[PDB]
């Protein structure tokens, strides 16, 4: 019924000791906690990431909820915000939305201005044996979704139940974006988010993150 504190962000507003309360998280590149939320991309042409340090081992089912926003810029850009669920064998690199090597094993859910859909969520699967090329390489699922330049946060909710033959549901603001059974590897995996902006200074921000050891 309750969230796994070990694989969640603490209440960020209530954070008094950054070191202790975030000890399970790796802050990558330019990410900074400012006035109750993480700003992934606080400056012009910056990147930033939040990754859970411990790998997660699903028991029966799992729910991840990220609360995020993009503030300060509406217009054309190559920048975007990614949410990750990826198997091990690291070797760092941030070429893919401040978060990964073009070559990876797992799921990348991207909020960006897609050249053809516009503002959207697009979901990508890679198996570790290829270079994901955002233009060529296909997404397996998507929805149109307005995120640019809003103070009002959005919630991405990923539910996954291996016991229901790997049903994965992605909701945005409690509205279904997609459901699928094509994502199956979830063995332990790493959970995180990353973003990159450009000179227009889009501010990609994380306000909350909870993992639950079940479907809600």
């Amino acid at each position: 019924l309750k969230w796994n504190k070990g694989y969640s962000l603490p209440n960020l507003l209530e954070v008094t000791d950054q070191q202790k309360e975030l000890s399970q998280w790796t802050l990558g590149d330019k990410v900074k906690l400012e006035e109750g939320r993480f700003v992934l991309t606080p400056g012009k042409n910056t990147k930033g990431s939040l990754w859970l340090k411990p790998e997660y081992s699903i028991k029966d089912a799992m729910t991840i909820e990220w609360t995020f926003r993009s503030f300060g810029f509406r217009g054309s850009t190559k920048g975007g915000l990614a949410f990750w669920l990826k198997q091990g064998n690291e070797g760092d690199s941030t070429e893919l939305f401040g978060g990964s090597s073009k070559k990876f094993n797992g799921l990348m859910i991207l909020l960006r201005l897609d050249d053809k859909l516009g503002e959207s969520v697009t979901a990508y699967l890679n198996d570790g044996t290829k270079d994901l090329d955002i233009e060529s390489s296909p997404y397996f699922a998507s929805c149109l979704f307005q995120y640019q330049d809003s103070m009002v946060p959005s919630t991405l909710r990923l539910t996954y139940n291996p016991l229901d033959n790997h049903l994965l549901k992605l909701q945005m603001d409690n509205r279904v974006c997609f459901q699928t059974r094509k994502v199956k590897f979830m063995s332990p995996f790493r959970i995180g988010t990353s973003a990159i902006n450009d000179a227009s200074k889009e501010s990609f921000e994380i306000l909350k993150m909870k993992l639950y050891d079940g479907v809600i």
